[PDB]
């Protein structure tokens, strides 16, 4: 049975996949579950999120039905609509570049990044990003870890 | 919260743990943020709830205040009064009996329990409990894993 993941992903497992990971790169600290993450899909175009808890979508201000399916990048503007490549405003590109190359490298990244809610508020995030290794050993998955 | 999960038990180190265990008597599957959680200590009296997620808190209506220091079974009567050794007048009692003998012999138990909401609500709880074992054998905590 699937009762206690209506998510659909076993999110327990990947955060316990993260905690005993081998040689950890950034300095993650303690999560539990009241902690706003996200989960998207490494294997599918512009790694859609698959996976928004809540404290994420209370934090961002967002439905679980207007994050699923999108690149969190969406919170890079106050009105939540970003376009790959193009220039935020208000965000640092520099930083994003590092998120975005960590990414395709599967390599860990933390940084601070300007992010947006719904209603416009805008707000640093300290972010970090783990790659999520499936049952094969493959990474299919990147968890997010967002804080106000 | 402030970082993403300090102030607490260490809920997450439990969960590692259990999911390591190598005797799976009952099948928990996966487990997202949406899981309610509660940690107990077997070895104070009455096996108090030491700590609740806040699916747990959102899920039975009540409060932290609510259900801090007090034993799982109040949620076995609409009104929260639910006496040790005492017959409830809703549930089904073989359910009440397996739960309380398994947790004697510190053995898993997986059943369906009648519980009811701060409102007064009437709930199928899918109620799975397992012990947490010690380094020196001595079994002090029990996770317990529950779902509307
Ligand atoms: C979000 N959380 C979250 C959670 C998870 C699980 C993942 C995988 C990612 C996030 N992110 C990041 C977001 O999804 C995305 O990865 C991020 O926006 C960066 O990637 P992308 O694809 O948007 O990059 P893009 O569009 O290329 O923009 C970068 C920027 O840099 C400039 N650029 C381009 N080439 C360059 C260059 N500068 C310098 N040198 C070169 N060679 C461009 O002009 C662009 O402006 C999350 N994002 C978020 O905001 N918050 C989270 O919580
Ligand atoms: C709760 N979650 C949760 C989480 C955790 C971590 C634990 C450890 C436990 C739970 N439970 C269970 C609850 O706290 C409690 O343990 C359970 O209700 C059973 O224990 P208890 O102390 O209530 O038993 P009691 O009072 O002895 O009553 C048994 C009952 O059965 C009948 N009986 C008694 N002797 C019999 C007999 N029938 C037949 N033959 C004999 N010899 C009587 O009718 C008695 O009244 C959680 N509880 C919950 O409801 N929901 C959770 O999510």
């Amino acid at each position: 049975h699937t009762l206690y993941a209506p998510g659909g992903y076993d999110i327990m497992g990947y955060l316990i996949q993260i905690m005993n990971r081998p040689n950890p790169q950034v300095e993650l600290g303690p999560v539990d579950t009241s902690c706003a993450l996200i989960l998207c899909d490494l294997k599918q175009k512009d790694t859609p999120i698959v996976y928004a808890s809540e404290a994420f979508l209370y934090m961002t201000g967002y439905s679980n039905a207007e994050v699923l399916g999108r690149n969190c990048r969406f919170l890079q503007s106050p009105d939540g609509m970003v376009k790959p490549k193009s220039t935020r405003k208000y965000v640092d590109s520099n930083t994003i570049n590092t998120i975005r190359k960590a990414i395709d490298r599967n390599a860990e990244v933390q940084v601070e990044v300007v992010n947006f809610k719904k209603n416009g508020q805008r707000f640093v995030n300290f972010l970090t990003i783990i790659p999520v290794r499936d049952e094969t050993g493959e990474y299919r998955y990147s968890m997010g870890f967002q804080c106000e």
